């Protein structure tokens, strides 16, 4: 029900993994999924970007390439990780990419998130249906 437009919530430092590994995003993920997917970054993921300045600059712009689609935040400036995790608890429409250990064992919390994580130089699922509370 996720879609073959699938929807992929990026966190903060996923993109940098993807260039650590000489992989394209958008390929990847269209690569992992074999369908069109789509590349999602909340507000406040975006800001971090913005903030983090010199290591996070390869990220910024490719985060605002036409094909990202931008998720407005219906919350006070804040915080990547609950962002991502509110989010995904309401809308179960979603994919969440992330390579850090915290998110990802918040997300195995919460029924129906699929996760990518990058490695070996490809995007991989990471996580397809199990749940651990
Ligand atoms: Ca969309
Ligand atoms: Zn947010």
């Amino acid at each position: 029900s996720l879609g073959p437009p699938y929807h992929v919530i990026i966190d903060t430092n996923f993109i940098n993994f993807c260039l650590q590994q000489k992989i394209d995003l958008f390929e990847g993920l269209m690569t992992c999924l074999y369908a069109k997917t789509i590349p999602c970054i909340s507000d406040c993921v975006m800001a971090e970007l913005e903030k983090l300045g010199i290591r996070y600059r390869i990220a910024l712009r490719i985060a605002k390439d036409e094909r990202f689609e931008r998720l407005p935040c219906t919350h006070k400036g804040t915080y990547a990780d609950d962002c991502i995790v509110q989010r995904v608890m309401q809308h179960k429409c979603y994919l969440v990419a992330t390579n850090d250990k915290n998110l990802k064992q918040r997300i195995r919390k919460i029924p129906g998130i699929p996760i990518l994580s990058v490695a070996n130089h490809k995007i991989r699922v990471e996580r397809l249906v199990d749940v651990v509370d």
